[PDB]
């Protein structure tokens, strides 16, 4: 058997809906240290990846490891069916071919038990060679995604030019152009409305709009969000999702 | 005359949207008793049952029977014009053949009077034979709305069963299948949490969902929903419209 | 150099959704008295003027007169990207062919640049005639756009009324007819209740509610819209923009 049980099941309905759109289909790799996602979209633009670490769960038990192939459509409709305070549950019995969802409500006598049917998914997978990043940018999750919805209305790719005092946003399109000056903070109360830039040194990079619109789809897992730059590599936009792992894309930049 | 004045109009406001979208037009029966309202959907696989008994109104007079023919569509259009805070009056003045509406904001000073035409509708009805059933669950509306919106997802038709510390609700289609059970519990702070059951002896049953999803239009109405079940004979989905009478849905069975 | 700053934004915002839906492009002429617009519909139904009063913003500079020729859904794409409680400074060079905007958040060390394309117009600004109006109701904007859409769904004129007493708004279509009655207040001052009719004779007068509905998008700008009426002319709705002047709809009648 393959179990683990997450009182926080909110988690994976956010987890859903930041995949959904951007990935059809994908190989959700189970092994005893947790679970692990990997896919490229379709126009192979960009990446994600998901970790969600065993000790995250409030129970874990995995007996042999899996590589279950998954309609993530199909999995988002289901987990919708799951209220926001529900306790969730993922199971996948040794040789079955289905991968079998539980959501207990916790304040309710009420328990939905779905069964999802899995598909056949030859995924290559391709290794990210790990780096160190010439600018590395906190900021709040909702500022990011209102950002990228603003500037999408003006073009359709935006130019991120990082210093060590601000980060710019900028695009350009038929109807004139807009820049986004952010600056570093100094005073804030809650670290998580904060600004904070590492640089060592500056980058100028362009990149699809459109895209980094599917990512700030995650922005619910997270109040902060970090992009990571360096001349020439994929962007990284990274949500953490607290005591688990994270979600990670990468965007490849604009020639 | 009939005159009828309602304090609570946003009950007639929900009694039409529990109404419109399953049925086009009806013929509202007026008597001394109060208003009654039977009719059967376009398709024949369901009828609709209405009380508004004549005690649940502020005032209400009825000289002589009428069968007003009424297009619930347009009906529905002129409540929306009703604010939820009004008291609303439904009028036919002795020999007219419309039906006045007015609406009074009881904290403003505005009056709206409505004017609907009606239609000549030649329906037969059909006599509904007292029964005993099988099972009667008395739930929460909302969560049985709840349900039936989230099956739907999953497939179009749903199994509903009965255990003795609970009811089930199941359905399958081309992503997989859902299964809810809801149990009881004395654990629960208001009565119309209670799930109640009432069973002579277990039933199972197939019904179309798609047609429990136009009767929980009627949620508004009521906290609580009753539902009447046994072999061979349609469900009825009942709806209490408190101090007034109900709204009964029976919806045929699928073999 | 022209100069605008505006530290209530969200004024700019709010003409520009009142606008744009109605009128496509117009010119925004710039002068030391400040910003004057004036424009017809497409289908010659209905005129527009705005005013916003040099005195209303906190600075502003005019070294010389403009008519700057705008696409208004340009323009309101770009005050989208404007948050509410924004600082809005507009901005135009003497001999440039672009219009600035420059978004300060208050709360926030976020600075936003835009520059807006203009276009090349032929408009030809219209006379406003020597006119005293039969009656002027002053009245809540809030009520006046409820009324406006619900009537809308009874026809597609309405017949406004106006006496000493009240102010009656009535519409006729297939459905049937509804008349509105709104009473003059007896004691006022509440700009979101308060009913005020100054009459030199009674109006009867009939509009197209598809034009009303334009106007009644300038809701957001006051709590109270006031109508003037005389036999054979358009209906003028105002809207005060408090401190700096007035958005202003003109409406042929139906004869
Ligand atoms: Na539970
Ligand atoms: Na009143
Ligand atoms: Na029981
Ligand atoms: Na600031």
């Amino acid at each position: 058997m393959f179990e683990a049980r997450l009182v926080q099941g909110s988690i994976l309905k956010k987890v859903l809906e930041a995949l959904k759109d951007l990935i059809n289909e994908a190989c959700w790799d189970i092994s005893s240290s947790g679970v692990n996602l990997q896919s490229m979209d379709s126009s192979h633009v960009s990446l994600v990846q998901l970790t969600l670490r065993s000790e995250g769960f409030d129970t874990y038990r995995c007996d042999r490891n899996l590589a279950m192939g998954v309609n993530l459509t199909s999995m988002s409709k289901i987990l919708k069916c799951a209220g926001n305070e529900d306790i969730i549950t993922l199971r996948a019995e040794d040789n079955a071919d289905t991968l079998a969802l539980v959501f207990e409500a916790p304040n309710q006598e009420k328990v939905s038990d779905y069964e999802m049917k899995l598909m056949d998914l030859d995924v290559e997978q391709l290794g990210i060679p790990e780096q160190e990043y010439s600018c590395v940018v906190k900021m709040p999750s909702g500022e990011f995604a209102r950002i990228c919805r603003d500037l999408s209305h003006i073009g359709d790719a935006v130019v991120i030019s990082c210093a060590k005092d601000g980060v710019k946003f900028s695009a350009s399109g038929e109807l004139g152009n807009g820049n986004i000056k952010l600056s570093q903070t100094s005073n804030v109360d809650k670290e998580e409305e904060a600004v904070t830039i590492e640089m060592n040194e500056p980058v100028q990079l362009t990149f699809a709009l459109r895209y980094l619109n599917f990512f700030t789809k995650a922005t619910p897992l997270s109040s902060t969000v970090t992009l990571s730059m360096s001349a020439d590599v994929p962007l990284v936009v990274e949500y953490k999702i607290a005591d688990m792992g994270h979600l990670k894309y990468y965007l490849a930049p604009k020639i």
